[PDB]
């Protein structure tokens, strides 16, 4: 409100930390109503935070254009991203994940303008029962 950009993860900035931009731009040709829980986690202790994106109503070529930021330590932690699709009455069904270190990655330039690039990630089940379809564009990057 008074926030316009939340920062998650961890909450002081230390020596061997990080803030990375993640942008969740779209997903392509999804198995329905999509969002995107985007969990931070760290190998040695499990899941430090998630953030869910906002859902879109009935698409398999959701659109979220959504930025979340995270502190962390870049070699070290890692993001899982799971997309899902939200059911009002019931459970939500898996629509497939894609799991990521956070080193190495670009570092922004401030004094110029942040250029529009991506990289689509293919969308993997989570079990044999998975029935899982298309890609997950993707754009990370470290704040100056
Ligand atoms: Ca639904
Ligand atoms: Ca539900």
């Amino acid at each position: 409100a008074t926030c316009a950009v939340e920062v998650f993860g961890l909450l002081e900035d230390e020596e061997n930390s990080r803030i990375v931009r993640v942008r969740v731009i779209a997903g392509i040709g999804l198995a329905s109503d999509p969002y995107v829980r985007v969990t931070l986690y760290d190998p040695m202790n499990g899941v430090l935070t998630s953030v869910q994106t906002k859902t879109i109503k009935k698409s398999l070529n959701p659109k979220w254009n959504e930025e979340i930021l995270f502190r962390v330590h870049p070699q070290q932690h890692r993001l899982l991203f799971e997309v899902f699709d939200e059911n009002r009455l019931t459970r939500d069904d898996f629509l497939g994940q894609v799991d990521v270190p956070l080193y190495p990655l670009p570092t922004e330039n401030p004094r110029l303008e942040r250029p529009y690039t991506f990289k689509d990630f293919v969308l993997h089940p989570r079990s044999h029962k998975s029935r899982v379809k298309g890609y997950l564009r993707l754009k990370m990057t470290y704040l100056p």
